[PDB]
Formats: structure tokens, C-alpha cells, sequence
């Protein structure tokens, strides 16, 4: 029978888990029967420890049986996700969420999962909220939103009640965990593609682990100056997760050409400055944001058309759709419609 | 750089050693109840997982030592010994160290013995003592008068380190062994300069060696091969061997003193009143192999103390525990240590 001290013990050991040990424990955690000790313990035993795909998969799979999910038959087949563990610890413009917008206006249905800072200044959900969108919207109102405006926002902590009790760990031990890499593998809605930004890049691998079991078509960005984006300051190594197999491969935006950016430029800072910085961008603004969004829009392109069937056109292709979509001024409109629904 | 959680945490996961003085900042933020229970675990299983070094564990037990009771000054003998273990090696034995060390001050060595309840056995050595009549929980200044009087003095670890209650407590809900474990052993309150110090876990008896080096102690840590955090009868015991603040190790083998070879059978114990007769048995003159085991530790303890030649030091400690016992004065020095406490 399991308990606490033969999985403690087991990861203390530097030993893999057996089948359902690690569902055990994330099941004990979200019932709120484990003590904050524990919690820690086995959070960070995990990660010293080295989690392998299948527990990091099976840690997954508890939170999205306790998940809020979303109405049946309301999320479309090729729904995208674009979201990162964060953590990069860089304090950059919201590059997902906006690029999330543009994927939408696109023509590519978004539901996107996601949630406010924690060592950043303003996150995504904090950005669309400075924007006018509702970032409290439950499973019915989500589904209401892809389906009129293209694009739904599901809340973490709305959609994950049961998870307070670890994210409240989180909070305490301050260190980076396995614990970081659940919240882009737990959208509630379950897209079967999406960009997925991993900041810790030996947990990359893992991460795409998951998804391939899922037989999910994902790129899982690092982008190697250490950001969970796809950069334009340097390369980028991306996992490319098709037909239940992962593909490492670093990509070059010089290869596309995109001119090299500075870390700088890229910068953020609160929710009004970020919520103006989505504006300037969808208002038609060149320069190395725009670059930045319309190259993750295109990756999330580029995750969606694998899932119906290569490399080289279907990024051309992407970068065509995402930057018509900005040109066009349809991402601009699309956040409107967007700001709008909620007030309705 | 400012001292943190995420800093220190970050530090261990990333399997780097740590700098000096931040363990010392991690403990001392754990004994003074500046840290969430989830902080401590973490570090404890941390500080586990990327391995320990003796600079760390020795920042861990030196905090715990600059808040813990001391004894009051000119008190303790310069040549008192301690006598115990980490425990936690899951035979549940006869209580060796506590036997031990009531022959060891028989003879006329002072014993301050640090201790604590059993934390997975059915009876440590505290419960064992309490068992027999001993008060286990004085306070300093009753443990000095014990000792001067006696010849023998306990200190429950609870009572002299009341500010380690946090971290005690996670012990407690993890279950499972972490660096914590080796701290006990590591913080006797009255900081005697000797001891036979017992190891559970052999991939750390060399750290707590190195600990004890550090401080230029002389002590036997000592690991039975079979597992035991005791010097064993049932086959060869790793010693790493503390003196002149250097660390050597070797395979000890009692057979080479006429110890015959025993089975783990028979040093089995239960309950702490199961236990405590096991005690008076042997202090009663009873052969057996449980005689044999606590002289042989007894001797051990001796030949530690000693160490403030290698096999003349084990045959005067293995006749001087022997006597002790047979002459009966390991039996009186017990029956006047529990008329002390009941006065
Ligand atoms: O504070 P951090 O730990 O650094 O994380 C920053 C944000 O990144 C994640 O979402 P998301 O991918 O949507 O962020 P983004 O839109 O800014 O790119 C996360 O939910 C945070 O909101
Ligand atoms: O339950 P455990 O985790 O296995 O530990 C058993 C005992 O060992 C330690 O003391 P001590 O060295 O004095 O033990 P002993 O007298 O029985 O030999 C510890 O303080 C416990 O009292
Ligand atoms: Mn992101
Ligand atoms: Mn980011
Ligand atoms: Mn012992
Ligand atoms: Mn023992």
C-alpha cells in the first residue's frame, strides 16, 4: 500500500517511481490530505531526483481529473494553447499572450491556459486584465468566448480549486520544482496542439515527453538565452512533439530573416505597461516585439498543422498568417470583440 | 547577496555545495521558528539528496549547539564520554549504547549521554531508561549533579534543544531519513571530547567523522557490516577511527578479541519494559550474546576515551567493561542512578 515515506524514501534513493506512486501522491495532495511537509518533500525529491515522463505525466493526469472541464462538444479538434512554465527570470513583454491573440485572429481557435505573475512583474492573465479582458470566467463562459470571438482564457487557479494546497508550497520554497512544468500540461479544455514555453531546459525534454504520450502536436520552446519563449536575441531549441515521438531541434529566426534582438529590447515592466505594449504591437508597431510575437504566433501555427499532417513551409506559411493577421489589423479587432464579450 | 530560501534551495537542487555560513543561515532560520514547515523539508531533503559535506553538517549541528541548554560551567569531566547512535538501521535490537554506557561509567569513566525516544524501533534509549526507573528529562543543573554524584548523566535531547521542536516535528510527517538524522549524535549539549558514536547509514558515517575530526574529537564511528548503527557480534564492523583531528577507516573483527559469531536473532528486543529487563539481565551477570555485544561497545566507549596503542587499548577496555559488570558495580552505579532522580 502507498504512504509518504516509501515514495519520500524511494525518490531520497534517486529511484524512479512505480507505476501510480506518483499519481498517488498528486492525488493525496489535491484532497488536501498532505501535509505542507510533504508536499515540499516530495516536490523537491522529484526534481533532484530527476522526474521522468511518465511521472510528471501521471502528476498531470490527477490535476485534470479534479479539473473544472469545459462543456462537451464546445472546444474545437485543433484548439491551440500557447503558454509557459515562466520563471525565465528576464521580466519580458507577455510574448504568449499575445501571440496567443494573433494565433486567434488568425483564424486558429485558442483556448489558452494561464495565470498571474510569480516572479515577474505583470503575467499573462495580469495583462489581459490591465486590456479589459475577464481572466474569471468559468467552463460555461469560456466556451461561450471561443465560440463568438475565437479565443477562451481559462483561469488556472479557476479551473484548478483543488491545487491551492501545492501552489501554496510553491510559494513558501520559493525554488523551482516539478511542480513548474504542470500548469502548461494541465489546460482544462485539453488542446491537442499547442507552443509550450519551458524555462528550465533540462525539464524540456520531459515536458515534450508528456505530450507525445498524449499523442498532442506541441513545440516545446527554450529559447537558449534562457527564456521560455521563442527568442530573438539567439537560437532557440524546440522539441517537436508529432506522432507520439519528440524531435529536438534548435531553430535560428536569421534563418527567416529576422535581424538578432537584445534582451533589453524585449523587456517588460507592470500590467499597464505590458497592456500598452500589446496595443502598440496590434496597433501595426515594428521593431523587435513585433518580431518576437509574430515568430511564437507562427510556432503555434506551426503546432497546429500537425495535428492534420513540412518543417520548412508550414513555418513560412505561419509567418505569412501572423503577420497578415496583425497587418490586416484583425488581431486589433479581435481584442476588442474580446473586451467587449466580457462587458456583454 | 541576500541570504534566501530560493538562493539556498536553489544552491542544493542544482547539486552545488554550499558556501560557507549558509547552512548555518538555513539552521538558524529553522531554529527559531523563522521557517514554514515547507522551507524545512525542503531543505532537509535537499541537503540529503545532493549529498552533505562535513563543513555543511557541522555549520548544522554548530547552530543547534549555540542555542541549545549547556551545561553549567566546570561540570563536565574533560574526559566524559557519550555513548549513542542516529539509529534508524530497522533491527530492532537490545539498547547497546545504553547498556553500554551504564558499563562504561561503572567503570569508572564519565558518561554524559546524549538521547531521544525511539523514533522507529519499538523502544529507544530514553524509553528504555524511563522503563527503568531513570529520570530522563533534568534539566543542566540536575544532569551535573548526576553525574558528579552518580557517575552518569542523560540529556534528552528535547530538553536541551527545545528550539529544534520544527524541525522534529517535520521529521516527523516526511518519515523518511534526512541529514537530520545524523544531528543528534552530533549535539551532545555537554560537548564531551569522546565517544562511540553509532551510524545507520554508511555513506555518511565518514561525514560524521569528519565532524567530529573537526573539533578534534576522539571517536569511533562505528557501522556493523549487518547494518547495525553499533559495533556487532554477527560479523565485521567498518570504524572510522577520530583521532588527532584525522579520520581513518578500517574493518574491525571481534572474533580476533574471542568473540564468537552471533545471529541478528539474538539481539532482538521489543517494548521498553521487554528491553529493560533485557538491561537488567545483563547487568546481572547473564552470559550470552548480548553480554558480548554491550562489553564489546562498553570496550569500544573505553578505548575512545583512551584516545584523548590499537589492541592493548580493546583488551584493557574489554576487561575493564567485563569487570564492571561481574564485580556487580554496573548493577549499583543503575540502582543509584534511580534513588538519584527519586531524591
Ligand atoms: O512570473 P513568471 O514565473 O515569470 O511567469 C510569467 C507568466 O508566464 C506564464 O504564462 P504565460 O505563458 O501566458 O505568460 P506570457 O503571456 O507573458 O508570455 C505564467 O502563467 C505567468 O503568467
Ligand atoms: O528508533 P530508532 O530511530 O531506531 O533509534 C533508536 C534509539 O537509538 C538512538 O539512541 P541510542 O544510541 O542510545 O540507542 P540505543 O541505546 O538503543 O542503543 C535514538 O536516540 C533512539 O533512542
Ligand atoms: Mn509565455
Ligand atoms: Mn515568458
Ligand atoms: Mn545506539
Ligand atoms: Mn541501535
Amino acid at each position: 500500500v502507498p504512504s509518504w515515506p516509501q515514495i519520500l524514501g524511494r525518490l531520497t534513493d534517486n529511484r524512479d517511481l512505480a507505476r501510480g506512486q506518483a499519481a498517488w501522491a498528486m492525488d493525496q495532495i489535491m484532497t488536501g490530505n498532505a501535509r505542507p511537509a510533504q508536499i515540499a518533500a516530495f516536490a523537491v525529491a522529484m526534481t533532484m531526483k530527476a522526474p521522468t515522463a511518465d511521472e510528471v505525466g501521471e502528476l498531470a493526469g490527477v490535476m485534470l481529473s479534479h479539473a473544472h472541464p469545459l462543456p462537451a462538444d464546445t472546444v474545437p479538434d485543433d484548439a491551440v494553447d500557447v503558454v509557459g512554465t515562466g520563471g525565465d527570470g528576464v521580466n519580458t513583454v507577455n510574448l504568449s499572450t499575445m501571440a496567443a491573440i494573433v494565433v486567434a485572429a488568425a483564424g486558429v481557435p485558442v483556448v489558452k491556459h494561464g495565470n498571474r505573475a510569480a516572479s515577474s512583474l505583470s503575467g499573462g492573465a495580469d495583462t489581459l486584465e490591465a486590456l479589459g479582458v475577464r481572466i474569471d470566467l468559468g467552463p460555461d463562459l469560456v466556451a461561450r468566448s471561443l465560440a463568438e470571438v475565437g479565443i477562451g482564457f481559462c483561469f488556472a487557479p479557476r479551473f484548478h480549486p483543488s491545487y491551492r494546497h501545492a501552489a501554496a508550497v510553491r510559494r513558501e520554497i520559493g525554488v523551482p520544482t516539478v511542480f513548474n512544468l504542470l500548469g502548461p500540461l494541465t489546460n482544462p479544455a485539453r488542446p491537442r496542439a499547442g507552443l509550450i514555453g519551458c524555462a528550465f531546459a533540462d525539464l524540456a525534454e520531459v515536458m515534450a515527453g508528456v505530450f507525445a504520450a498524449r499523442r498532442s502536436s506541441v513545440l516545446v520552446v527554450h529559447g537558449d538565452d534562457g527564456l521560455d519563449e521563442l527568442t530573438t536575441t539567439t537560437t532557440s531549441t524546440i522539441w517537436r512533439v508529432a506522432a507520439g515521438s519528440v524531435d529536438k531541434l534548435t531553430f535560428d529566426p536569421a534563418g527567416f530573416g529576422f535581424a538578432r534582438a537584445q534582451l533589453d529590447q524585449l523587456a517588460g515592466g507592470d500590467a499597464q505597461a505590458n497592456a500598452a505594449a500589446v496595443r502598440a504591437v496590434l496597433g501595426g508597431a515594428r521593431g523587435p516585439v513585433r518580431d518576437a510575437v509574430v515568430l511564437n504566433a507562427a510556432g503555434a501555427i506551426v503546432a497546429h498543422a500537425g495535428l492534420s499532417s513540412e518543417w520548412l513551409p508550414a513555418w513560412e506559411e505561419g509567418l505569412r498568417r501572423a503577420s497578415a493577421a496583425i497587418d490586416t489589423g484583425a488581431a486589433e479587432q479581435l481584442l476588442a470583440r474580446w473586451v467587449r464579450f466580457g462587458r456583454q
